[PDB]
């Protein structure tokens, strides 16, 4: 199961109120597709097979949604699970 | 998707130091399964086709360990996820 890696767009000069987009890449397998912010779970969401990602697109609301963003993707034939994918920083204003 | 139920062993007079467990029954695929604490991700496990249940047991540690528990169960063929089970409360001492 190959580690999923992770974008986040815009990276810089993010304020409240901004909407950002977290694009986890992984494999066209059908998958469970998990955002972890400071290592718990925050959104998951399926992965269509043809696709080569799944996007985690939101507002910027509160001071909390800074940190440290990883994706982890999993499927259940057979029962496999990815790594956490090396972080990507969300740092506010 | 049949929505999952959960149970838990021991419920009464539950202390830290004890553990417990917290029994996820679906049905006989092949299935990851997650343990939810007021209403955020706790574990997760994989359970094999062939189980009827998916057990999480745990060492009560502290008192944060109390609260609301709820099971939920996914696949990926096809993209499926449940509903959270009905709520079991672990209520320490
Ligand atoms: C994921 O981890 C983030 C990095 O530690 C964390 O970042 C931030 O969280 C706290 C809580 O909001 C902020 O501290 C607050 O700052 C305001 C303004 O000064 C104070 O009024 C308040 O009392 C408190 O000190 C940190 O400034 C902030 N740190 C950074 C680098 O942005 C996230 O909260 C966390 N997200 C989670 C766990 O969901
Ligand atoms: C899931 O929700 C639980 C129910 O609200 C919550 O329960 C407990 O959490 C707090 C935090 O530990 C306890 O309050 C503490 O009590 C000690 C002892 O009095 C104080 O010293 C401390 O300052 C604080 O008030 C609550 O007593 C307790 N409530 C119950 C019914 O057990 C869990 O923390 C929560 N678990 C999570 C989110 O992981």
């Amino acid at each position: 199961l190959p580690q999923p890696s992770l974008s986040l767009h815009p990276s810089q000069g993010v304020s409240l109120g901004d909407t950002v987009t977290l694009r986890c890449h992984l494999p066209r397998m059908a998958a469970w597709v998990q955002l972890w912010l400071n290592g718990t779970l925050r959104f998951d969401k399926e992965k269509d097979k043809e696709q080569d990602a799944a996007e985690f697109s939101f507002a910027v609301t509160n001071l909390e949604d800074a940190g440290t963003y990883q994706c982890r993707y999993q499927v259940s034939e057979p029962l496999w699970t990815s790594n956490q994918s090396d972080p990507v920083e969300l740092v506010l204003t």
